[PDB]
């Protein structure tokens, strides 16, 4: 996250940290939701790589032991079917993990809330990225979990040629583009947290950002919208 604050230790308890395996440790690659107790929600761009994956459930310092952490390994991967990684553009960059095993909820655990099916959010909506990722353009991932205040940009401006044009489809949500805050990589498969009717949910799953770099003005970073992909979710779940 680009332009972001340290997050309080307990304010975003549905983040993980989704990890592969590189000699004999662990090293961060994404972001992820906690979806169920062994569900976690990511981008389907996350788990191209044939890679070990584990998940980090109470993950503040990736570097450091926080005495809350749950590691848990990933035991199915379900990358949504019409998905091409050769076309991030096209959408359904979106995918599923069932853990291994079911983590335990407490104040830095718990389950992501998701939008009602269909549900668009108004131009402007203030929403905030959460993730390790990296903290400028070219540069290295943070060490505590940041968040970032992103407000909506709706698809009439987003797909304006000022803006992201043919690239963004109504399947995602855009947020940002201020050219100061956005998410970077390593954010990549984590939450878009939005507040509607006072509460929290996760409206979307960060997916890209510009080839000419992250914070970059009218290149607001780009979600997939999770309120589009609801019966999906529900149908893998349910199915495995
Ligand atoms: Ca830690
Ligand atoms: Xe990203």
């Amino acid at each position: 996250v680009v332009g972001g604050t340290e997050a309080q230790r307990n304010s975003w308890p549905s983040q993980i940290s989704l990890q592969y395996r590189s000699g004999s440790s662990w090293a961060h690659t994404c972001g992820g939701t906690l979806i169920r107790q062994n569900w976690v929600m990511t981008a389907a761009h996350c788990v191209d790589r044939e890679l070990t994956f584990r998940v980090v459930v109470g993950e503040h310092n990736l570097n450091q032991n926080d005495g809350t952490e749950q590691y848990v390994g990933v035991q199915k991967i379900v990358v949504h079917p019409y998905w091409n990684t050769d076309d991030v553009a096209a959408g359904y960059d979106i995918a599923l993990l069932r853990l291994a095993q079911s983590v335990t909820l407490n104040s830095y655990v718990q389950l992501g809330v998701l939008p009602r099916a269909g549900t668009i959010l108004a131009n402007n909506s203030p929403c905030y990225i959460t993730g390790w990722g990296l903290t400028r353009t070219n540069g290295q991932l943070a060490q505590t979990l940041q968040q970032a205040y992103l407000p909506t940009v709706d698809y009439a401006i987003c797909s304006s040629s000022s803006y992201w044009g043919s690239t963004v489809k109504n399947s995602m949500v855009c947020a940002g583009g201020d050219g100061v805050r956005s998410g970077c990589q390593g954010d990549s498969g984590g939450p878009l947290h939005c507040l509607v009717n006072g509460q929290y949910a996760v409206h979307g799953v960060t997916s890209f950002v510009s080839r000419l770099g992250c914070n970059v003005t009218r290149k607001p970073t780009v979600f997939t919208r999770v309120s589009a992909y609801i019966s999906w979710i529900n149908n893998v779940i349910a199915s495995n």
